[PDB]
């Protein structure tokens, strides 16, 4: 799913072909967005929802505004209220929530549990590293990256900084970077790829990127509006 500059890749999973209406489609698996209103269609996927409760992640819905609207509900509408801009969500009802803060938060879908520790965020829901030092609370001051956009666990668990880098922690191995995701097998020292970092499509700049297996098999959306389908 890909918002209109609501296309495919020859799949039903997200929109019916061609479908005009946004900012950001929803096929983590009826396609969510948020007009600049919830444009959602079904194609494949639950075949109707409409305009109910942005940014929506896993749902085994939630929204995400500019505000502080930590809201996320049914179709039940339910505006959990951070109390400045409810920033990045992940599914953990536990979800967490990340804020333009690095202690963060974890709200259940009501907030399971708070932390603050100072003055992007992977899953393994208390073992959560944060990042704006590079503690990891259950925490632990790493000042290692000069700052800190990203983090991802173990398959030494690996951190980005702003100036590239994507370390290690439990040799700060070099190729803002590439940004990681988790493999069975590392995905090479969480780079996504450095080709196979040892433990180019056009253009660069690249922001989020998943991976089927090892390696081979990327999840495409590599890069602004023209990426590979390759491998």
């Amino acid at each position: 799913s890909g918002s209109n500059s609501r296309e495919i890749a020859w799949v039903h999973s997200a929109d019916e072909i061609s479908v005009m209406t946004c900012l950001e489609p929803n096929v983590y698996l009826m396609d969510m967005t948020r007009e600049r209103l919830l444009a959602v269609d079904s194609k494949e996927r639950i075949h109707l929802i409409k305009p109910a409760i942005s940014t929506i992640t896993p749902t085994h819905c939630k929204i995400n505004a500019i505000s502080a609207f930590n809201d996320e509900q049914i179709f039940v509408d339910g505006v959990i209220i951070d109390v400045h801009d409810t920033a990045l969500p992940q599914q953990f009802e536990p979800i967490d929530y990340l804020k333009q803060v690095s202690p963060n938060i974890l709200v259940a879908s009501a907030q399971k549990t708070v932390i603050f520790q100072l003055e992007l965020q992977p899953n393994d829901l208390m073992m959560d590293v944060s990042t704006k030092s590079l503690q990891e609370g259950q925490d632990h001051g790493v000042c290692h990256l000069d700052a800190n956009p990203s983090a991802f666990v173990k398959p030494e668990e690996y951190i980005v900084g702003f100036d590239l880098k994507n370390s290690l922690l439990f040799i700060d191995v070099f190729r803002i970077c590439e940004e990681e995701i988790a493999q069975k097998a590392k995905i090479s020292y969480l780079v996504a790829d450095g080709t196979m970092l040892a433990m180019f499509a056009v253009e660069n700049r690249k922001v989020q990127l998943i991976y089927s297996i090892e390696e081979v098999h990327e999840h495409c959306i590599r890069q602004l509006l023209f990426s590979p389908c390759k491998l």
